[PDB]
């Protein structure tokens, strides 16, 4: 079970394949997001799974309870390994999804991960939503809700993982993007369970070598 | 231009086709949401467009600016008529999407509509996040910022349309679901709706085309 999830954010399937080619499922899982999915749909996800990768399908659903439950169900029936939803969607939405996934046809259940506050929201953006308090706080608040609602974990920065890991012992998955060569070891040590890594690998002159180096770094004893 | 957008309720392709069969592109546009799109992808959207329909692709994007911009570009390239994004995503995200759509050398410009606070959420949800401000105040503010950022409009419930219309002239679209508390088509029109989003009143009627024709007249 590799701890690295490589973000594929190529705009075309030809470029995505070229980025995925030098990788190996022994060393990583793949994160596919809204760009590739909107352009190519479920069929591209199916191709990737047949190549032997587990897929974190990153569509950040945020809609009414029955729609999100229906969408997550579809993603689950696809065979997808991990998916995410906005905690902003509220308790009922989250609980409805959790309940819906218990009825899927696959024995192995997908991991359901919560999104808190995107790093792209600044102070005025938070105030637009009426959030008078600030990021570390509101994130910890949403994380607690996500847990209460039965989600398997949250996406969080490494700089947030140490804090949340104090709050949540296990099992609560901390999935952490924004890694740079916060380093892989630093993130894991803070409490991250999975590292989401993009350009350091995909824009490397030798992605395989880069991926191998991260794995070796993490496993250094 | 029809003013009704019929919400396609269905789960399956065949069930979706059955709902759509009695309608006509002359009398309505279609709203296709995350369930249908996640299950069947762009190919099903293309099938409907080939049947002559304009599509409101309802995926409610809420991601970082470059991701939403890239997604909205895919949607535009697919030829979609209307799409939506979460205003919660921030000003930078909105402006980035707006600019990305401007740079596109497509012919017809796909309408970019903002989502405010879902009707599935209320003050009780907000307070759980330590938000003490009232929903209608947040909604009005979000709508205002959407307008400022260059979005073409917002989705607002029919129940909500009257108070919102008071804030915006007809340059800013109000796209209104929640039609049959109970808000008729007539009532939604009086309130200020620009597009009526209607599901079961049409799709579940013994004669969907009959009902649709009847609604197009009141307007």
């Amino acid at each position: 079970d590799p701890k690295v999830i490589v973000a594929i954010d190529a705009g075309t399937v030809e470029q995505a394949r070229a980025q995925i080619n030098p990788l190996t499922p022994e060393l990583c899982h793949l994160k596919i997001g809204s760009i590739l999915f909107t352009r190519y749909g479920p069929a591209f996800v199916e191709e990737l799974m047949q190549k032997g990768y587990r897929i974190f399908l990153d569509l950040k659903f945020y809609d009414i309870p029955q729609t999100v439950a229906g969408a997550c169900r579809a993603v689950a029936e696809l065979g997808v390994w991990m998916m995410n939803i906005h905690i902003s969607g509220g308790r009922t939405m989250m609980e409805t999804v959790v309940n819906a996934l218990q009825s899927i046809t696959l024995k192995e259940k997908p991991l359901l991960i919560g999104v808190t506050i995107l790093t792209s929201l600044d102070g005025s953006d938070l105030k637009t939503l009426g959030i008078q308090e600030k990021v570390p706080d509101i994130v910890c608040r949403m994380a607690t809700l996500a847990k209460s609602a039965g989600l398997d974990g949250v996406v969080c920065s490494a700089q947030e993982a140490a804090l949340l890991r104090k709050q949540f012992d296990r099992n609560f998955l901390l999935v952490t993007p924004g890694i740079r060569l916060m380093t892989p070891r630093a993130a894991i040590q803070a409490g991250s369970d999975y590292l989401v890594i993009g350009r350091p690998i995909t824009q490397s002159t030798d992605p395989l070598k880069a991926l191998e180096a991260i794995d070796k770094d993490i496993k250094t004893r």
